């Protein structure tokens, strides 16, 4: 008798079903929408609710307030992950599904709004254990320290293997979310797509595939209705710019994106970063997996409005 299903109101039923979905202001109803999410994508059984409800807790409560990498955001690149695993539900496996929605639910734990780049410069102590991809691995091993915690071992019916092996799905689908590993990532699959070498029955291929995802989930604010994905660009920036003042108190010059002072070439800036990394992740990601489609259009769709906003027929 685990007969205690999740439910959502009917506007949300049916519009969590799309791509472009936004989560809402109701930060209480977030956990809900996600084991909902968990609960159709994975099954009712995948988890025990109890364990998984604590171990939702537990994640929400090591999200800092910051302007942009916060709960929200986490709930935010599941969701997109729920859709791209709704849409090809034949081409993932049942550890495949377990993992990834707690991996992206988990790929920005204790973010403190810096990037890699800023750690290293102000030499932070997560830069000496980590030298490559640092937040990235802070971030699960700060997962491990949660799924470590009495009554929080959401993956306790797994063998030894599997969890290791689900483990590892989450450890390789997290540190793919390092935008530097992207652009090498991205250039190996459209290399394998379009000389026919492609396996989803190659493990190596499937780990860069789900990278591709990861990255494609990380990135959903460009695949959002106009609105919310210009609103989502402001706390992109609040958190940009902060970082650049840190820079400048290091006595070091930020990188133009960094430097709230250059606000006025924001549109131009986006415009560089749809045709250098939104279009190309959503168009190799559409070629694989062909239902994910509506990404790629939504992502098309808001590259439109920024060049309405550079030639002064919209304001932001
Ligand atoms: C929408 N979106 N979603 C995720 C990211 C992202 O990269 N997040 C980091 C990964 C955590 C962005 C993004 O907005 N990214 C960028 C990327 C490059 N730029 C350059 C300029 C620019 C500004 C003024 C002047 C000149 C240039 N602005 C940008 C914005
Ligand atoms: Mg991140
Ligand atoms: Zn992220």
């Amino acid at each position: 008798q685990g007969l205690m299903q999740f439910t959502l109101p009917v506007r949300l039923c049916k519009e969590i079903e799309l791509f472009h979905f936004d989560i809402g202001p109701f930060e209480n109803m977030w956990p809900g929408i996600f084991v909902y999410m968990v609960h159709r994508s994975c099954g009712t059984s995948c988890f025990e609710l109890e364990k998984l409800c604590r171990f939702i807790m537990s994640v929400k409560k090591n999200y800092r307030r910051v302007p942009y990498h916060n709960w929200k955001h986490a709930v935010t690149v599941a969701h997109c992950m729920y859709a791209i695993l709704q849409n090809n539900h034949t081409l993932f496996t049942d550890l495949e599904r377990k993992g990834l929605l707690i991996a992206c639910l988990c790929h920005d734990l204790d973010h403190r709004g810096f990037s890699n780049s800023y750690l290293q410069k102000f030499d932070h102590p997560l830069a000496a254990l980590y030298s490559t991809s640092t937040m990235e691995q802070h971030h699960f091993s700060q997962t491990v320290s949660i799924l470590q915690l009495e009554g929080h071992n959401i993956f306790s019916t797994l063998s030894s293997s599997e969890y290791e092996q689900v483990l590892e799905i989450i450890r390789k689908a997290i540190i793919a979310t390092d935008l530097a590993l992207y652009f090498g990532n991205r250039k190996q699959l459209e290399e394998m797509y379009q000389t026919g070498s492609l396996n989803l029955n190659n493990q190596s291929h499937r780990d860069r595939v789900i990278g591709l995802m990861m990255t494609a989930c990380d990135l959903c604010s460009v695949t959002k209705l106009w609105p919310v994905t210009k609103l989502t660009a402001n706390d992109i920036y609040a958190e940009f710019w902060a970082e650049g003042d840190e820079m400048k108190k290091l006595g070091i010059q930020p990188i133009p994106m960094m430097d709230r002072d250059k606000k006025d070439e924001v549109p131009q800036g986006q415009l560089g970063f749809y045709n250098a990394v939104a279009i190309p992740c959503y168009t190799t990601l559409t070629q694989i997996l062909p239902p994910t489609e509506p990404l790629l259009k939504a992502c098309r769709d808001n590259l439109s409005q920024w060049e309405k906003v550079i030639r002064g027929e919209e304001t932001a």
